[PDB]
């Protein structure tokens, strides 16, 4: 059985947030903005090589969630 293993060379500036399943992607962005001052409008969340639309619920994605902000 296959298990894809992503190795992070260190994890500087990595941030972990406590989402509920009922949150959406836009919800995460808002949470990120509230904590870093990094504008929601400029955030692009990606998960395994695909960008995540604002309206996707987080619970629909799952279990530790990893999203890349590119």
């Amino acid at each position: 059985r296959w298990v894809p293993v992503t190795v992070l060379p260190g994890c500087v500036g990595c941030r972990t947030v406590a989402a509920l399943a009922s949150w959406t992607v836009r919800d995460v962005k808002e949470r990120i903005f509230a904590e870093t001052g990094f504008p929601v409008s400029e955030q692009r969340l990606w998960r395994g090589g695909r960008e995540l639309s604002d309206w996707i619920k987080i619970g629909d994605l799952t279990c530790h969630l990893f999203v890349n902000m590119q």
